[PDB]
């Protein structure tokens, strides 16, 4: 009579080792920002269920991501992450999942081409449970949902608590996410052959497929030219897709710590959430817990820029993150917005460029863009955000530096959060599907239409 | 504490594949869990939305691999706990039972000469049979997590349908992690290999495989000096089954996907593969049927009370297309009955002209019970069912098709024999085996060795 | 005091099978077209040394090229043969030889991309040693040069008697010439972006590079495509060229012939001469020994078609050649001229294709488009050997049956003997290289311009 | 009749290569054939602009390969008729030299367990060394076909230049079928290894063997069980090589080419790698000198007569800059002299730092007299020579890093022993050798098996 049902939980594993937890319980003394309110007592308790339970990525998996992301960091290949701005357990779903993986995929295949070079993906998945907040209390007066990973999205007060039960559900839908992740990319779902298909029948339909139809018969061609070389094809068959989100809520992100091996190499310590994850542009204060955080694991990591940054604040994240100079281990993701990235970026880039240390350059050209429309609705225009990543281009094109990326947020699902693209969204449409649970998010659509834009971009 | 899931508040059925499980399941089902409806119910409709743990591409390819096996042409291997449990579904026994899955494939890959289909008992080995209802401590009987808990009280063996979703969790995890597992470095042949290497330096009986897996090293070494020691070699797939137990559970799972022949069908998305028991096997139970729905390559476990005539219908109702491969018939009777009772079995079977695969399933036949009070198997008589499961085989001129083994990673000592000789004294010691005693690691090595000289000869 | 040096001839193996030789003796009984006139005892001296030296090709490599030509038969490869009018023993040089595969090579990657297709490549070369003649003397009141199979290019009367010893001259340099081609193709020669790279070079600086440029991004861009998908490059490393010359003379031919280890199959009789080997113009009287001579052989052949050919002659080529209906054991070459192709040619297309039989339907643009110039030379226009291709598509894209590919003359000398493409050639610039021996041919300029004009019309 | 080719009537060497050349050609020369300059000249003129019958792409590739046997890494096989001859230079005795060569390349690269760089003795093999000039019928000596003839007659053994062009014309044909044969079916391991398979049910030892066959035909189909058995399976590269001889011969078949290094060297196309021999090793000689300008990687025979410190000339001549193999320093003493002789000249060259590779020719040392007349080899003597020679390098932890043999495909009978017992009587049946006697198919075989085993302990 309550329309939920309680899953019991739980033999623990070894700890850590004495040493590195002592740099960890160090290194998490550092004041949090945007951590949930939830009771230690219960906390620890979610916190010593996830210690002990398989982990969603490998250390193998990340150190692998490592390297792709060193080859980004050297301008030889490029990073595209993307999915949902916010995940829902309610809508982690097979064919959700499915959607944002075609999605992040149809992009992949035409950023690909654009870039001639490999490009490394990323998902915004298995993970992406909890915000930061602005507001102690949003405007239904409510206490702020923070993201599934803490409370529930319903208006009610009860949904609203942080309820630390949450971590746990996060892990068991951010395994059933990875693990479908997995099969789909690893059976036909990452084709070469079929993503292309399906962007083809996007040409077909595009309202602007004249826009697209010429490149994405070069596409075509050159997906021809490789049989017609006979070029050995498994390659072609699957796509590894890596796993992101933020990491905000250290409880969950120290609860997924463990220790490599140390047969490949000397033993570390990484977080097994995810493959790599940032931090935000409210958590990141430089002696905060969630920088130090970032600064112990192994991960790949990246962190958020706004238009307060200082190219002097920059630095110090490369001196604290980078300290060992290793490329592509850390990111640094510009979000401006298309008004001032032309401005705002390029000091930062030459003076983090001068350090010594190479950084993979991404460009968010979401969180920038942001505002609230006549009807009522959180929105962001897809001229706008085109518009950042051709600054963020254009800063990097006039510095001589390499354009590492894109970050965005997209969905599989033909949601209508987001104004303008080929489609021509207007404040009206916005209510017929604005299914996000956060910002707005570009449809499949306005993903692919952007990765055309985008692959035009990368051909200059 | 424990953590809430919501009730959701989803394709339908083609009429016919509705009419045709449901008639499916209104057929009688055995050694069900005794549960509510409405609860059991609520379970199933989480769980009719979670991502599932296989896709169909997978199971597909999974047939087209077993054909291989069937028409004599690669060899199965299918092994893990006897039954797995929520509170061992971690990173170290997953890593170790994957591990030891793996090296008996590489000796197997090796003897065979021709490639090992590699299946998991694991994520959803959570359900298991009872003969008895009552247990030994007059308890109600443990029937597996999915269904109730180990520990020795009531309370705990009370059949709780919350277990459903749990056990759907467990089973993502465990499969997330070996699909992360073996796509990332714990699959390398070379890598696995030295593994085995480790293995013959400190076992007992080193000495006598040491030659054997010399010949192997020689044949890996091999690869490299032509050239050929790519890609393939560093990744091996790994598929997920279990006994299709619990129909709560395998219903929940089911999906409905478009076939290439482009009619529709449904795969049971909970495991690549899934088995019918001894238990449950009735020609026109619920269970027989279930998996005469279901698109997934399915097989059924033969007692000794087997007949050739029963073992034909099976053939004629699981495989009534004649698809090589869409059945396996896994033979289990005990050392001592298997030559005298498998060949009829097999002539009529093969009379019939579909291809099964024959697989034997050794351990469970042979279970005994100690002195010292621990159910247990001995590894010499695990080894004998084998041997004369082939020589069945090759008196026929049918294919020996695969094995079926219960083993794990963890060094355990419940079951007697292997180069360690272990000892009823000794089963005492660590002997944590949720249910049936498994090969530890050293026997499932071990019978891997003898099994692939049973393959040379 | 000879300027030349005599090398001494030579054991013989087993002869072929008596029955095959009675099948082999009663078919070339019949009258042989432009055959030479040398002595018959000869003839058989020299015969006799062909039959069992190592030959320049074998069997297994021609079923193989029997294959990739059922598969262009059946449209969905296309091909591509090109390389000396005439080859000359004194030409035979390594960069001689270098150069004219270069040259099929470049076009052979252009042609590619375009026909999105497998290219099947087929040297003229190592040899196309013997021509046919019109005229009893030539203009110099000579016996005509029938090429160094046969005679001498010189005019004098000692260099034109017909010399049986040049049957064996043409073989040493035959073997020479494919075991170079074989070393270069096995080896760097045929890597796809080395041979591109000669391609960009060829943009940079042809006069037309603009006509050039997209197509040629496009190919580049589709090339690092194939390294940005990580598809295992070794098949882009190496290339298969095939040799074919025109089988004329039979003496050379017959002695050449070899039967199969039969493992593979029933051992049949080949032509190791070469890999495939067509029957010109004036040499494939119905009744006569070279038609039925190819009948005889498995090697794949092929017959010249002009303007005088009869749809109903066709067909009988068709059921003499292909009596087994094997898809691309047969080829047929479209040589009307580019004023009449388009009207000479549906009606055989339709009659042969109304047969069953698949044949190889491949555009010789170059035997039907010669014309003297005001100068002096033989020459032939890069318009009009286009046009004819063009009008070869418009014939096939209008019946929808396959265009099989194209059949041309080149090389990768920079010649002038044709005149106009991109550099614009003109009759007085014809004298400056006039080097071929017998007809004008592409210079390695106009063959790739060439192939970029045919890689658009592949795309339409 | 004769064929007669034209004299032409080209790329000018930067003056360096031009200066040393020319120093290098004026030195001594031994060994060389007897006739005039200027008809010398002619032939030579010839040539220089013929196609080569090899590329330099493919000698830097065979350098690099040659490296790798060089640090241990690999291992060396050289293998031919002693003289190749031009009536014999047909499509069968090439067929069945090259798949000798590769049939003793399978068992050997399953032995070494690393790749077997292969090399033949074809393709130029025409000239040889005599240290008699007035031969055993009191007729001048045959130095080969691309000297003089074999036909025991004055007429035919005057050195006749036109052999030079002839030499060459044979040259290419091989060449060009080798290409043909290694790059279509002939090479393919399975190909060849049932060709191994027909002899050990035949051969006469089969049983000493088949278990070491069985042993290899078990590694390759695990390698299609593994799902590995593709594209490199179905090709090998044979190397052409042939002792650098006749000066006239190589100096015409050299080439510039450039250098990724980007100076221009020369290499010599007329084989992918030669070889100084005995007799024309004098250090101070035009072989060595000519051997130190060309790019291609060389060869020293070394006899019972060498010394450390000769040893270590060559060493520095020949490998001035330090590239590992660069040089093979090739021994040939008998089996009675290996193991005394060898060891002081691998520790001192080792002592050097430079890498050279260690090959050993079993056939030159060991050749003696029949009392029936014929030159012949003792098979057991072959094999004791490889034998010691493997002793020799395990005592110093050296690389044993290949072998040279003269072998055919035809059944000759022109060495005693193997399975077959070859015999003196027995000579006299077929013996068509040109020159030294050759190991026949089953003897190359044998010895390949032989050597494997040497190879495994
Ligand atoms: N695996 C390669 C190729 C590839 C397969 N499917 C893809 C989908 C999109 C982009 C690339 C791919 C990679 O990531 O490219
Ligand atoms: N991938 C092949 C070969 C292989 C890779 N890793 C392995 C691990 C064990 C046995 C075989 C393998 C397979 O699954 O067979
Ligand atoms: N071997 C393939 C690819 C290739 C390599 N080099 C080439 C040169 C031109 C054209 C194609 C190729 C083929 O014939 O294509
Ligand atoms: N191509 C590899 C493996 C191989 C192919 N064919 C062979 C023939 C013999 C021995 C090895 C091989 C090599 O040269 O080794
Ligand atoms: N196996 C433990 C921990 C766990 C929790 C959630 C999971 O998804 C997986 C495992 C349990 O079932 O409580
Ligand atoms: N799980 C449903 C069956 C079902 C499966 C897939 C569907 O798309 C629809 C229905 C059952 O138990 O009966
Ligand atoms: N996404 C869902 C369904 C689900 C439930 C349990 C899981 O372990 C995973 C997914 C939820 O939590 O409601
Ligand atoms: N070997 C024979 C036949 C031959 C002729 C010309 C060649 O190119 C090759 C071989 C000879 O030398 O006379
Ligand atoms: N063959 C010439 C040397 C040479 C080689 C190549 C050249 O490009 C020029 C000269 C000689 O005997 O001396
Ligand atoms: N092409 C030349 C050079 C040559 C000579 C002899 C050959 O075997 C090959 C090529 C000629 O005959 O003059
Ligand atoms: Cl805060
Ligand atoms: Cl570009
Ligand atoms: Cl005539
Ligand atoms: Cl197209
Ligand atoms: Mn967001
Ligand atoms: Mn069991
Ligand atoms: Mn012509
Ligand atoms: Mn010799």
């Amino acid at each position: 009579m309550n329309w939920t049902v309680d899953i019991p939980i739980d033999p623990s594993l070894p700890p850590l080792p004495t040493d590195l937890r002592t740099r960890l319980d160090a290194a998490l003394a550092k004041p949090a920002a945007q951590q949930p309110t939830w009771p230690a007592d219960q906390a620890l308790a979610m916190r010593t269920v996830l210690e002990s339970v398989p982990p969603v990525t490998v250390p193998s998996e990340i150190v692998r991501l490592q390297e792709q992301l060193a080859q980004v960091a050297k301008g030889e290949a490029f990073l595209l992450q993307g999915g949902d701005c916010a995940e829902t357990f309610m809508d982690n779903t097979e064919p959700h999942i499915r959607g944002n993986v075609r999605a992040l995929l149809q992009m992949a295949v035409v950023l690909t081409y654009g870039a001639s070079m490999p490009v490394v993906k990323v998902a915004r998945i298995a993970g992406q449970y909890a915000k930061p907040r602005s507001a102690d209390i949003d405007a239904l007066g409510l206490r702020s949902y923070r993201g599934d990973m803490i409370n529930g999205f319903a208006p009610d007060a009860a949904a609203r608590e942080h309820d630390p039960s949450r971590l746990v559900r996060a892990y068991a839908n951010a395994s059933a996410a990875m693990n479908l992740v997995r099969a789909l990319t690893s059976s036909g779902l990452a084709s070469l052959h079929l993503v292309h298909d399906w962007n083809r029948e996007f040409v077909r339909t595009s309202p602007a497929g004249a826009r697209y139809e010429a490149l994405a018969t070069e596409i075509d061609r050159g997906l021809r030219f490789m049989s017609a070389c006979g070029v050995a094809d498994r390659n072609l068959q699957t796509a590894e897709i890596y796993a992101s989100h933020e990491a905000l809520v250290l409880d969950y992100e120290r609860a997924m710590l463990r220790l490599s091996d140390g047969d490949d190499g000397e033993p570390q310590l990484f977080d097994l959430s995810a493959h790599t994850v940032w931090i935000g542009e409210r958590t990141r204060q430089i002696d905060g817990a969630h920088i130090a955080f970032a600064q112990v694991i192994a991960n790949p990591v990246g962190v958020k820029l706004g238009p307060n940054m200082t190219p002097e604040l920059a630095v110090e994240y490369v001196e604290r993150l980078d300290p060992h100079n290793k490329p592509g281990r850390l990111t640094l993701v510009s979000r401006m917005g298309n008004h001032k990235v032309r401005d705002l970026l390029p000091p930062i880039v030459e003076k983090v460029q001068a350090t010594g240390h190479q950084v993979i350059w991404q460009c968010d050209p979401m969180h920038g863009n942001t505002h609230e429309s006549s009807t009522g609705f959180k929105t962001r225009h897809f001229d706008r955000i085109v518009d950042e990543v051709q600054g963020f281009f254009e800063v990097h094109r006039a510095l001589g530096t390499h354009p590492g990326g894109i970050h965005v947020e997209i969905t599989g699902e033909n949601v209508t959060e987001c104004l303008g693209g080929a489609q021509d969204i207007s404040e009206t449409d916005l209510a017929g599907r604005y299914e996000t649970a956060c910002d707005p998010r570009l449809n499949t659509q306005q993903s692919l239409e952007l990765a055309f834009l985008v692959a035009e971009m990368l051909r200059d």
